[PDB]
């Protein structure tokens, strides 16, 4: 609602809301339903 996950935190794509600013969520594998948050550095 308010919060945000952070980094090497679990995250479903069908998750709440995205990552923390700066973060985003990323999948296992082709075929999955829940990730892991990583940095999204460019």
């Amino acid at each position: 609602y308010v919060s945000c996950l952070f980094r090497g935190a679990r995250c479903r794509v069908y998750s709440g809301r995205s990552c923390c600013f700066g973060y985003y969520c990323r999948r296992d594998f082709p075929g999955s339903i829940f990730g892991t948050c990583s940095r999204r550095n460019f």
